[PDB]
């Protein structure tokens, strides 16, 4: 009964914060706090026995998410944290990715088109979505992006 959601939600309230315009007053222990529950949720969301696919692709989503909270954010205060953030992002330092705004779109067709297996990673990434995650839609039609994540929405709705 507990969600990959649920074991996220001590990081995704980190994220709820940078939307909700909190700066952390140590950039650096801020990103060993993001490392630490990360791997918190790994051991954790292994003993539940999911697959190891659902948590590195619900990691995958989480750190493609706050790395665009933060990289987007044009308030001053965040100039700082920007700073630090940017010689290693966590797509990049853990993935080795900078390709997170169209991968993520990727990962998130094939997850809808695998329904009720892959459901607790899809929850995810349209959770990822609902907190502000655009990737590649930023610069394309915004609409399209809304229509798609209603829709992502409507088919969690269903599967259930």
């Amino acid at each position: 009964a507990i969600n990959l959601i649920d074991l996220l939600h001590d990081g995704f309230y980190l994220i709820f914060l940078i939307r909700n315009q909190y700066v952390p007053a140590d950039p650096q222990r801020f990103r060993e706090k993001i490392l630490d529950l990360l791997n918190r949720f790994e051991q954790q969301a292994k003993k539940l026995q999911f697959s190891a696919d659902d948590i590195h692709d619900a990691k995958y989503a989480f750190c493609a998410l706050i790395d665009e909270t933060i990289v987007t954010q044009q308030d001053p205060s965040y100039f700082n944290l920007q700073n630090s953030w940017l010689i290693s992002p966590l797509q990049l330092s853990l993935f080795g990715s900078q390709l997170a705004g169209y991968q993520f779109f990727e990962i998130l067709e094939q997850l809808r088109s695998r329904g009720k297996e892959r459901l607790a990673a899809l929850e995810v990434f349209h959770y990822c979505l609902l907190l502000g995650f655009q990737g590649k839609y930023r610069i394309e039609s915004i609409e399209s992006l809304n229509h798609l994540v209603a829709r992502v929405g409507d088919e969690i709705d269903y599967l259930k």
